[PDB]
């Protein structure tokens, strides 16, 4: 049930090499560019598929050309079997690198640095009027190039939603909106099936880091969406920060004090990182855990 078989050629330029991603709403593929000879990420959506998501993916991707932490947009096109998008290919994702770590934990060096780069791409997308809503390790990756290999990127805009309007006002929230994502990094907003904000992409960020440092989350074992929520709804979030820098009592207070509407203070959270980095002699020119330096 693969949309393209190998050695298929889209638009006489992109020879499919293998599948690399699947899911409900599309398949992803490594392709050789036959024009420019580099390889590339070709994502594809069935033409008939009900939930025409890819197109909206390609709008976010296009508004974000210019920004860092975004794959270069190569091309898109549709025909009577599948719609396609072409973009730059990236390296190991964070989930996979995190598991590679002996203890399943990054140093605080690598965590705080990742922190800074993930937060930019979040602000970035907020800036062009979209929530990611599905923020997780496996949704970020590293470059594979001299020019990018120490660069962490953002993948998927599948679950993305616009929160503004044509001008720049905040769309009104739905009275309900059913969480459609990954439980482990879901806010309590999402568990309560309330319309997600920019703060909810920042809750996700918060929990991602805690797991990169500490190496686990309280609920990591559970897969019941409802349970997890009830635990997260009852848990003391300061208990996570017991082995984490004291600058993360601010990040937590800040996001616990936001709603849908209220814009987050991105600079504040960018400091919690840069301060904690400083009170620890951590430089950006430091190696990452996976590096063999
Ligand atoms: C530059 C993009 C990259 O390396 N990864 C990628 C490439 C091509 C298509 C998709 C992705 C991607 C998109 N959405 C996703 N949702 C879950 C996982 C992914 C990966």
């Amino acid at each position: 049930a693969d949309i393209l078989p190998a050695n298929y050629v889209v638009k006489d330029r992109w020879k499919v090499l293998k599948k690399i991603g699947g899911g409900g709403f599309g398949e992803i593929y490594e392709a050789m560019d036959l024009l420019t000879r580099e390889n590339v990420a070709l994502k594809v959506e069935s033409a008939q598929q009900p939930k025409q998501v890819l197109k909206m993916e390609v709008a976010v991707l296009k508004k974000l050309q210019g920004k860092d932490h975004v794959c270069r947009f190569i091309g898109c096109g549709r025909n009577e079997k599948f719609n396609y998008v072409v973009m730059q290919l990236q390296g190991r994702n964070l989930a996979d690198l995190r598991r590679s770590q002996p203890r399943g934990t990054f140093t605080l060096s690598t965590t705080l640095r990742l922190g800074k780069q993930i937060l930019e791409s979040i602000e970035a997308i907020h800036s062009v009027g979209f929530l990611h809503r599905d923020i997780k390790p496996s949704n970020f990756a590293m470059g594979r190039l001299p020019s990018t290999y120490r660069k962490c990127y953002m993948l998927d805009f599948g679950l993305a939603r616009q929160y503004t309007n044509t001008t720049g006002d905040v769309r009104p929230p739905r009275n309900v909106a059913g969480f459609r994502g990954t439980v482990r990094y879901a806010s309590v907003n999402a568990h309560k099936n309330r319309e997600m904000g920019r703060h909810d992409d920042l809750w996700s960020l918060f929990y991602m880091l805690v797991e990169f440092a500490v190496g686990q989350l309280p609920w990591r074992k559970i897969k019941d969406k409802e349970q997890v929520g009830m635990i997260k709804e009852k848990y003391e979030h300061r208990m996570l920060l017991k082995h984490m820098p004291s600058e993360f009592h601010l990040f937590l207070d800040h996001i616990a004090s936001l709603d849908y509407f209220t814009k987050p203070d991105y600079q504040l959270i960018m400091s919690v990182f840069e301060n904690s980095m400083k009170e620890r002699g951590i430089a950006e020119n430091e190696a990452f855990d996976w590096e063999k330096a």
